[PDB]
This record gives structure tokens, C-alpha cells and sequence, in this order.
């Protein structure tokens, strides 16, 4: 139960926010 939560898969999920 930490803050690693909130990016266990969105720092790099914004990623392909790119191609969009």
C-alpha cells in the first residue's frame, strides 16, 4: 500500500499517449 501503486503501470502508460 504505497504511492508505487499510481505508476505500477502509468509512467509508461502515458507513453502511447503519444501516438494519440
Amino acid at each position: 500500500k504505497w504511492k508505487l501503486f499510481k505508476k505500477i503501470g502509468i509512467g509508461k502508460f502515458l507513453h502511447s499517449a503519444k501516438k494519440f
